[PDB]
Order: structure tokens, then sequence, then C-alpha cells
């Protein structure tokens, strides 16, 4: 008799491997509140989660389809069972 919760995460993909994303990570951080991060660059893939579903939705929004400065940024919201893929190797 498990109960199921859903919780906030959000996916940013499409960062360089030459990304040391520490400001990447702090961005993200101002947008939303964090309570864990692990930035990837080499596979051009950042995973963090949210506190609260509406703040995650608002960070998507804004990090999807976002440019920058010679670089494209883009956010997905990948299902629960594919969350617990990218935690996994």
């Amino acid at each position: 008799g498990a109960m199921a919760w859903g919780s906030s995460w959000l996916l940013l993909k499409n960062l360089t491997a030459q990304i040391d994303g520490p400001t990447l990570r702090t961005l993200c951080m101002q947008h939303g509140p964090l309570v864990s991060f692990h930035p990837y660059l080499n596979q051009g893939i950042a995973l963090c989660k949210y506190t609260t579903r509406e703040e995650a939705n608002k960070a998507q929004m804004a990090l999807n389809n976002c440019v920058l400065a010679n670089t494209t940024i883009f956010a997905e919201s990948p299902s629960e069972n594919e969350v617990q893929s990218i935690m996994q190797h």
C-alpha cells in the first residue's frame, strides 16, 4: 500500500561539451528555488529539481527556445520514469 507523489522536474539540454556551468547552475537557482542540481557539460545535458510544480513549469517556459550569444538552450520535461533513467548510467 504505497502512495506516489508528483514532483517538479526540469531538464535543460543542448549545452556544449566546453561548458563549465557553475554560472549556468546559479542562473537556474535565481529563476526558481533549487533542491538539487547535477549539470553535465560532456553530454550537453543538465537535470535539476524544483520545490513546487508551478515554479518548475515557469522555469521551463523561460529556458526553452532561449537564445544566448552564439549558443541555444532548450528545455524539456522528462517523465518520472525518464528521470530515473538519467540517475542510472
